[PDB]
């Protein structure tokens, strides 16, 4: 029975994976009309679509248990097998997968459609988070001012949809728990088929904390200076609405005010991308071209002529969060980005570019397997390209970086100012997920979900709200990932591994020799490397039809999750720092915050 049944099972998955692929286009298409687009009626075609989908799944499912595929001899047939064994969300009954769309929808919609009041203007009505609250947030540096965008935006949302956030996590569980993992965490954590994947990530986590404590202190001492001791304590947590961002993830942007050596100079480029006449386009289009020169796959028509690169300006609701979207066709792949024209969103740019690159190189693999090994390496392909990008180095080559010296202290201001994205995330991006794996287990009463979000970000990052919240407030959903229900946990992956690409795309390109000044980690430029775009399509065109550590394995030879290569890019910053904090005799760690009343 079974040599012939393993080649019947070959021909069903064949046609199998081509039928997916076509149902999930049309799921994929009802999902882009919403998401450019929010209306009553999308909505429900889109959850209308999905629930037959889920339903189609179901049978499929139900199918595999008509094959002995566990004792089949190829390694490969197997793999797809299990893929279409996990059901996820449609293994619910069908009413309990239409109120979780429903419960989905509310609150992705809730997010998008959330606009406040000018600070200075009560009748003024109408600035949304992207782009007139985030510019508030990343430019005021009026602390008042901050803490008003900062209650109206977390009170909106999120405390909110705090109904319908319980609600979810309901349905998730019950979800999980149809598919046999105790939680939606296991459901989550499935993705790196790596039963030690957390411990391994606290183990990293930890030896880099560190750092992060040293880049804290300083911060806080910095921001004492500017904003004086009644604003900023020398002990206490930071007020996070000081920080430059509403979730206080990444720092950057009050560099000017933290920066090392403030007469030396700092990398900032949207003002020369403003003089020179830059548009969504032509950033679109440069991104394109450092693909290209790498010898990557270049943007097909179907992406010039259905990506959005610029918010409308109809008047309409729509989801503003850029995202990468695969069709799961032939060349069908789109970004949905509300562009603006500064240095962070030139790296955004890049990063979704990234997400297109891994769809168009795995997009001849079957189905199950257009996806990416896991879901940090989807993450961190764009990323090693912006690393590149943010370089002096590359900054000089398009004219964007004027009159530019690269001695000590500007060597020192530009890791300072990368850490401030890089080394800040990694607590922020694991609280994210710790949180919700937190409620997913069933680890936090009801009672006290606000207080233990509160608590997450006080341990790992140091930060706190401006204003005392309570359980009368429900804070996470104000992030949009919590709104979305988007897992986190890809990002903290990829801000790890994405060091260890960049190193390896550098060594590669003949960009970086550790035993060179002349060749250091951070001023590497990959652009035009064809050795480097190798490296990339060995990895990227493998999809995940082998467990990602052999696709680790064919980008570079390493088969191992390591933090090694993001503190070799640091060591000097490490070095500066520790000596700056002792000179300066800087207060490092926190007490706890009072600002969450249980
Ligand atoms: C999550 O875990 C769940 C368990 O916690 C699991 O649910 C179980 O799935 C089992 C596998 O499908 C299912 O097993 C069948 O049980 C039937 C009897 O069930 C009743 O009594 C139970 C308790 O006594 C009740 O709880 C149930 O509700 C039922 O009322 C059996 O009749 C049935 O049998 C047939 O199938 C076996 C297995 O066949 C296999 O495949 C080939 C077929 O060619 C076999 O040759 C091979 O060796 C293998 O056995 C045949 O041997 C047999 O002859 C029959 O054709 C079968 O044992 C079980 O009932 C169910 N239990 C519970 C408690 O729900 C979920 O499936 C897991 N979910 C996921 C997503 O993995
Ligand atoms: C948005 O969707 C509605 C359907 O609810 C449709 O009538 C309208 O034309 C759409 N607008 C745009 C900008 O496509
Ligand atoms: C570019 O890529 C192609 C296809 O992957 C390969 O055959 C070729 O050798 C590469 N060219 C360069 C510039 O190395
Ligand atoms: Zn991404």
């Amino acid at each position: 029975a079974l040599v012939k049944e393993e080649i019947q099972a070959k021909e069903y998955l064949e046609n199998l994976n081509k039928e997916l692929a076509k149902r999930t286009n049309v799921e994929t298409e009802a999902a882009w009309a919403y998401g450019s687009n929010i209306t009553d009626e999308n909505e429900k075609k889109k959850n209308e679509i999905s629930a037959e989908l889920a339903k189609f799944m179901k049978e499929v499912a139900s199918d595999t248990t008509k094959f002995q595929w566990r004792s089949y001899q190829s390694e490969d047939l197997k793999r797809q097998f299990k893929a279409l064994t996990k059901l996820g969300y449609a293994a619910l009954p069908e009413d309990d997968y239409a109120e979780l769309l429903d419960t989905l929808s509310a609150m992705e919609s809730n997010f998008a459609k959330v606009k406040v009041c000018d600070y200075k203007d009560s009748t003024k009505c109408d600035l949304a988070l992207d782009p007139e609250i985030e510019e508030v947030i990343s430019k005021s540096r009026d602390h008042e001012e901050l803490a008003y965008y900062w209650r109206e935006f977390y009170d909106k949302a999120g405390t909110a949809v705090r109904s319908q956030f319980e609600r979810y996590v309901e349905l998730n569980t019950k979800a999980a728990k149809l598919n046999n993992f105790t939680s939606g965490a296991e459901a989550w954590l499935d993705e790196y088929e790596d039963d030690t994947f957390e411990q391994q990530l606290e183990d990293i986590f930890a030896d880099i904390r560190p750092l992060y404590q040293q880049i804290h202190g300083y911060v806080r001492f910095r921001l004492r200076k500017h904003y004086g001791d009644a604003v900023v304590s020398e002990t206490g947590p930071i007020p996070m609405h000081l920080l430059g961002n509403m979730w206080a993830q990444q720092w950057s942007e009050i560099a000017d005010i933290v920066s090392p050596f403030p007469e030396k100079p700092l990398v900032d480029v949207s003002a020369e991308m403003e003089k020179q006449g830059y548009t969504p386009l032509k950033m679109f289009q440069m991104g394109d071209d450092f693909f290209t020169s790498m010898n990557l796959t270049k943007l097909p028509q179907d992406f010039w002529d259905k990506s959005i690169i610029e918010k409308p300006t109809d008047g309409r609701d729509l989801v503003c969060h850029a995202s990468a979207w695969d069709f799961y066709l032939i060349d069908d792949v789109r970004i949905k980005q509300c562009t603006r024209v500064t240095q962070d969103q030139l790296f955004t740019v890049h990063h979704e570019l990234g997400h297109i690159q891994y769809f168009l190189q795995y997009q001849h693999q079957p189905f199950v397997y257009r996806t990416g090994a896991n879901p940090g390496f989807h993450e961190a392909v764009g990323d090693v390209l912006s690393l590149s990008v943010s370089t002096p180095k590359h900054l000089e080559k398009i004219g964007l970086l004027k009159d530019y010296v690269r001695d000590d202290e500007a060597r020192i201001n530009q890791l300072f100012l990368t850490a401030l994205d890089k080394i800040v995330f990694l607590p922020f991006a694991f609280t994210m997920d710790k949180y919700r794996w937190s409620l997913f287990r069933g680890e936090v009463d009801k009672a006290n979900w606000n207080c233990a979000f509160w608590k997450l970000r006080d341990e790992y990052s140091g930060i706190e709200p401006p204003v005392v919240r309570s359980e009368k407030d429900f804070d996470a959903p104000a992030k949009y990932h919590i709104s979305a229900d988007v897992e986190y946990l890809r990002y903290l992956v990829s801000f790890i591994i994405q060091f260890q690409f960049y190193k390896s795309a550098c060594i590669k390109a003949g960009q970086y020799d550790p035993d060179n000044v002349e060749l250091p980690l951070d001023n590497c430029d990959i652009y035009g490397s064809a050795a480097a775009g190798a490296a990339f399509h060995n990895m990227l065109s493998m999809g995940a039809s082998k467990p990602w550590p052999d696709a680790l394995e064919a980008f570079n030879g390493e088969r191992i999750m390591s933090g090694k290569a993001i503190a070799e890019y640091f060591e000097p910053l490490r070095v500066w720092l520790e000596a700056e904090n002792i000179k300066n005799n800087v207060h490092i760690g926190w007490t706890t915050s009072n600002k969450c009343v249980s």
